C-alpha cells in the first residue's frame, strides 16, 4: 500500500489452463489490472485481447503485482515454476496464492520455500467448478499465511464470493470431509435417477421431478441436524433413528426386487442398521452421527 | 348437482397418532371443519378443544365429510377400521385419502376394497416431517383415483403446498427413489461430520460450516446434472468423470489413512471408477446415471 504507486498490476496470474483462464478472466472483467505468465498459445492471447499484460518470465510476472495466483498442472510444475532464473529474489515481499492440487506433505516444503524467499504462502481451494468462479455464491477454502492472505483478501473474494481461513491441518482436513459430503450427495441423486430407469421411470423425466420433490425435504433435514447437533439435543421426539431404520430396508427391498444396483443406497442402510446396534435406535436420526465416534 | 347432498364438514380424520394429530391440526387452523375419530377418545381431547368434532364412529366420520384421510398405526389397523360395523356401507361415494404406511399389493386390495364398496381410493405419501404438514414448500405423491384426487387437491394442498398425482406404477417407483435419493443424501452428511470429529474439527462448528460451504455447489451441480439428462448432453467440457475418479480416490485415501471409517463415499468412489471402467471417463459426471442401466 506505501507500494500501491510501485505496481502496475493487481494481481498475476501463471498458469493457464482452464482454471486459471477464468479466474484471470474474471478478474479483469471486475477491473483488476492482471499480468499473466504461461506455455499457451491459445489461452494468452484471449487474455491478452480481454486486457491481460502478458509478462516475458515467471519473474516477471511476479514482481508485477503483490500477488501472484497459481494454478498448474502439479506439484512437479510447481516445483519447475519456482526453480527458474531468478525466481527466488522475485518472491520477496510478494503473496503466492496457490491453487494447484497437491499432496498433504507438498504443501508444508512450498510454504518453507516460499517463507525462505522472504514471500508468504497461501494455499487455496475453491469449491466451485469453473462456470462458476467469480459467483456470489461460490465458496473458497484459504490456509497458509494468515496475515498475507488478509492483505489480499478482498481480491481473493473476487474469484468467490464467500470465503474462509483455516490453519494448515483443519483446512485440509475441512476440505477433504466437505468434498466427501458433496460428491456424495451427487453420486445418491445419479444412483436414485439410474434406479428410476430400471422402474421403467425415464431418466429425462424423472430427474427435474426428483430433485424438485426432495429438495426442501433434505435442505430443512441438513438444518435441522445441524440445530441438533449444536445442541446435542438427540431426543427421539421427532425422527427415531430405529423407525428409519425400518423405512431403509423397506426402500433397500423394492431395489432390490426390481433388480436394480444400489451399492451408495446399500452403504448407507448399513450405516443406519449398525447406528440402531450400537444403541442410537430410540435418538433423532442426527445420532447417526455419533455412531462415527472413535468414543 | 343431482347429489345435492349436505356436508357440515369438510374433511374427516380417522386416526389421531402423530401424523394423523398434525394433519387434523394443521386443517382445523386453515378454517376446515373437522371430524374425527380415533380408537382412545384419549387423544382427540386437545383436537377437540382445538375446534374439532368428535365422531361416535368411523361410520359417522365417513358420512360426515365428502373425503375422510386415514392415517394409521398400519395395514391391520386400516383393515380392522374397515371392517367395523356399517363402514363398507358409509364407503359409497366418499373418497378415502390414504397416508398409513404399507407394503406395496396391500394397497391394492384396499383400493379395490374401496372401489368395491362404491367409494374412491386416492393413496397419499408425504414427504414431510410432522413439523413441516402444512407447509407450502412441503410435498406430497398421490396415486389411486384421479377423479378424486383433483376433486379433493385443494383440501389435500393443505397438508402440503405442492403435490403430484402419479399413476400407481409410477406413484410408488418414484417415492421409493425419491427417498433412496433423500435419505442417502443426509446419511453421507452425517458421515461426512463424523469423519470431521475424527480429523479433531468439533461437530459443533463443523456441521453448519460444511452445510453452508456446501450448499449452492450441490445444488448448482444437481440443476445442471438434471439439465444434461434432460438435453441428453454428456460432453466431457466441464465435469469429467475421468478427473472426478481420480478426485474421489484421493479424498478416499486421506479418509482411509485417517483411520475413518466412510462406507458411504466408499461406494461413491466404487460407483465412479466402475462408470470409468465402462468407458465413460471422458463424458460428463452425469454419465454416473448411465452406468445403472
Amino acid at each position: 500500500s506505501l507500494s500501491d504507486e510501485s505496481f502496475e498490476f493487481d494481481v498475476s496470474v501463471i498458469g493457464l489452463g482452464a482454471m486459471g483462464t477464468i479466474m484471470a478472466q474474471v478478474l479483469l472483467k471486475q477491473g483488476k489490472r492482471v499480468a499473466i505468465w504461461n506455455r499457451s498459445p491459445g489461452k494468452a492471447a484471449a487474455l491478452v485481447a480481454a486486457g491481460a499484460h502478458l509478462c516475458e518470465s515467471v519473474k516477471a510476472a511476479l514482481s508485477a503485482s503483490p500477488a501472484t495466483i497459481f494454478v498448474l498442472l502439479d506439484n512437479h510444475a510447481t516445483h519447475e515454476v519456482l526453480g527458474m532464473p531468478g525466481v527466488a529474489r522475485a518472491l520477496a515481499h510478494r503473496t503466492i496464492v496457490d491453487y494447484t492440487t497437491n499432496a498433504q506433505d507438498e504443501g508444508l516444503a512450498l510454504q518453507g520455500l516460499v517463507n525462505q524467499a522472504g514471500g508468504h504462502y497461501v494455499k487455496g481451494m475453491i469449491v466451485a467448478y469453473p462456470r462458476n468462479v467469480g459467483h456470489r455464491e461460490s465458496h473458497s477454502i484459504h490456509t497458509g499465511d494468515r496475515e498475507a492472505f488478509e492483505q489480499h483478501r478482498a481480491l481473493l473474494e473476487g474469484l468467490a464470493g464467500h470465503t474462509v481461513f483455516l490453519p494448515w491441518d483443519e483446512a485440509l482436513a475441512f476440505a477433504t470431509v466437505l468434498h466427501a459430503h458433496a460428491f456424495a450427495a451427487m453420486v445418491t441423486f445419479f444412483e436414485a435417477v439410474g434406479a428410476g430407469d430400471r422402474f421403467g421411470l425415464p431418466v429425462s423425466k424423472t430427474a427435474r421431478l426428483l430433485l424438485e420433490t426432495s429438495r426442501f425435504f433434505v435442505a430443512d433435514a441438513l438444518e435441522e441436524a445441524v440445530r441438533r447437533l449444536e445442541t446435542q439435543d438427540f431426543k427421539g421426539d421427532q425422527a427415531r433413528l430405529d423407525v428409519h431404520a425400518d423405512a431403509f430396508a423397506h426402500i433397500a427391498q423394492s431395489l432390490h426386487a426390481q433388480g436394480v444396483w444400489t451399492p451408495v443406497f446399500d452403504a448407507v442402510c448399513q450405516v443406519v442398521q449398525r447406528a440402531a446396534a450400537m444403541g442410537y435406535g430410540d435418538q433423532d436420526i442426527a445420532a447417526t452421527t455419533k455412531s462415527f465416534a472413535r468414543e
